[PDB]
């Protein structure tokens, strides 16, 4: 796209503010910014807040959302696309033009870990290039083994494929698989979905810790065989729904889409690589690590 | 195949009548027609009676089918695999030559939203064709949840691939996926799987409806992340078995064949896709679309 | 690889041994042998104990393994990776060089149907090559359906590409997906993976049985859609662990390494297939049979 060249926004923080019990407002911008999704390999991503993966939003079950999309991208139309939600998506999820704003208001009623995504056709396209997130929705009562958890992080799960290339998003093999973490709490990590940094940078844990990860498999197109090695899943909840309670699971299924929290020992010091089993995928890049120490 | 240049038959109505309180005639045909799968674009399908997906077939639990299979086809052997009974598969399940009838017996005794198809070698030729479809098998308590439900549709995905080119069906990526619905009740659409008609014609519903969606992906080889814009699944039961029970999904992985009984409220006036989340799958024609009215 | 050419190491036996009432001594071999893959087709396979998938492995939830590795490849290191303990994967999952052995300890403390596979990178190129297999952990209080069940049998779905070919392992398409089935008992079938030995050898059973089979998809790649033609899951418990339990499923959704423990009954004689209901892969080899008779 021609008045994309040479673009390069930086960055924006994710703007969010509680107004009420049962009210917070968020403000996101779609921009477009180049990230390094593998060594050397530069992607001119479509994004929401220069962050692909975007920005995590967390809200409480019962919240209503005040959403208002900022559009920097100069000549393409975004939209957003919350699963979180109940609206309609032919008033609420609709295109805002280049340099305008639109706000949007729609109850998040449902915990879980869902994702976000820009809705404008081809969805796919929008989604391919990088406008893609989650959204998590902490549970009015938690979850029954919240009292059982040390420590957590999330990880999002996505494709890369030739850029921006709709033959190849529709008919071809992702040429990258990538993890991606967002902050939850201060100090955590915050990255972008690229083929390295969880690898060099691992996440954190100490010896012993019942670690808690809430997942999303944003796709575009690929399932993803969610493990980590050297331990088994003490509690999957599906789609972070307290009541889909599954027990020592190796793997967890995720659709495109698909979201879980998962939980589980770490009972030594060492690194725990965490993959998607589909292990072509692992080799083209979705290989995290998570690095555990006495301390 | 040189005896179906040419052909294209008219389609026959699916013949049913019950027999007895647990006995149920089916009478369906093998037959080969043409189908508009997408705008310009014919496939001469191999079909029972006419339709890819096949006709909706709908009995109650504990009933015995009396199964008569009529093959039109003038020179390829056909057959019936309905995964909702228990048969032996080299006795009840065997092929009916051109031009001949026969009538096999078998139980269904589960409930749920299962697959049939064409159970002929090579059987990915016979389904890939079109030779699939849905049978429901309704529960003799229902489901926990019948009485909130105001509306409800039958949805089916399958693909579509380069015609009867088996190298393309084992190895290459489908030309398109599709969804189709069935009628349940008189008034509802029954349409084939193509990438436009549920577009053109959504699905319809009124604000503040519970809605049902029996669904089935038929494949033949993909998988499905079956989400629906604009709304969070409430109840699903995986393959419709009252007993698989999870909450607040929000989107359902399905296997090739899999099916799910899934429950969700509309809550604005609007128009509402309906789609596989692996968007590659979607932007070859697996969209559909609900319409909710204030009547 | 230059020295790998024309060795074909003869298989050796799985060594075990329980040591205590909650310990066990497993001893393998990482090992270089010729495998025919399909009619014709040879795989100079990397393997556990000259068997790809490997030796079939069954402890007692409670045990601590303590596990030899001997390295026969002339060149390659190998390791293991079990999914069923709780290990430091960088501490013991590490690689045993060739021409030496490496004992490594740790508790299987969680029940189920789990993958084990070498973990040595490229972990893909290890798997893909033929080093994937099952431990079985038995639940200490078994499943609420044992009473019922009166045969059971093993098997284990993997794929097959073009030999050692990493391009293809992680672009392509496998050339073949196969079963195979692991003794549980004197006198039940050990085989390969491979596209015909479980059709031209069916596994047996008896009119009226019910039957249990532990299952596993080992991928390396694809994702399962695991289906016995003419029947119906009675039971399912996902990851073999007896908490996730399902009931009444046409068709189990594996995740790649995914397991469970399924159970049907089977009415009448015959043969029944048995199949991956993804029918490219069927197709490409993912058929077994099952022949049922009055005796
Ligand atoms: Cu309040
Ligand atoms: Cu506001
Ligand atoms: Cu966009
Ligand atoms: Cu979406
Ligand atoms: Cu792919
Ligand atoms: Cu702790
Ligand atoms: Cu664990
Ligand atoms: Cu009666
Ligand atoms: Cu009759
Ligand atoms: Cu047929
Ligand atoms: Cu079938
Ligand atoms: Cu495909
Ligand atoms: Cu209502
Ligand atoms: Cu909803
Ligand atoms: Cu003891
Ligand atoms: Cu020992
Ligand atoms: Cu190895
Ligand atoms: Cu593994
Ligand atoms: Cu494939
Ligand atoms: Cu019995
Ligand atoms: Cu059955």
């Amino acid at each position: 796209i021609a008045a994309h060249k040479g673009v390069n926004q930086a960055p924006v923080p994710l703007k969010m503010e509680r107004v009420g019990p049962h009210d917070v407002h968020i403000e996101m911008t779609a921009q477009i910014t180049d990230i390094e999704i593998d060594k050397g390999k530069i992607y001119k991503a479509w994004t929401f807040n220069g962050q692909a993966p975007g920005p995590l939003v967390v809200v409480n079950e019962g919240d209503t959302i005040h959403f208002t999309l900022k559009n920097m991208d100069p000549v393409v139309p975004h939209s957003m696309d919350f699963h979180a939600v109940h609206a309609s998506p032919s008033k609420d999820f609709i295109d805002v033009m280049p340099n305008k704003s639109g706000t949007f208001t729609y109850p998040a009623n449902k915990p879980g870990v869902f994702m976000y995504h820009c809705g404008t056709k081809p969805v796919l396209q929008h989604i391919a290039n990088g406008m893609h997130g989650v959204i998590i929705v902490k549970p009015k009562n938690g979850y029954p083994t919240d009292k059982e958890v040390d420590r957590e992080y999330v990880l999002i799960q996505n494709e890369w494929y030739k850029y921006n290339d709709m033959n190849d998003f529709q008919n071809g093999v992702p040429s990258y698989v990538v993890f991606s973490s967002k902050a939850l709490k201060p100090g955590d990590p915050n990255t972008n979905g690229d083929t390295f940094t969880l690898k060099e940078k691992p996440l954190l844990a100490k010896v012993g810790e019942k670690i808690r990860l809430y997942i999303n498999n944003v796709g575009p197109n690929e399932v993803s065989s969610f493990h980590v090695v050297g331990t088994v899943f003490d509690d999957v909840y599906l789609d972070g729904n307290p009541n889909n309670h599954l027990q020592g699971m190796q793997t967890v299924m995720l659709p495109a889409s698909g979201g879980a929290v998962v939980e589980f020992t770490v009972t030594r010091p060492g690194t725990y690589p965490i993959v998607t089993h589909q292990f072509n995928h692992a080799q083209k890049g979705a290989v995290a690590m998570l690095k555990v120490t006495e301390t």
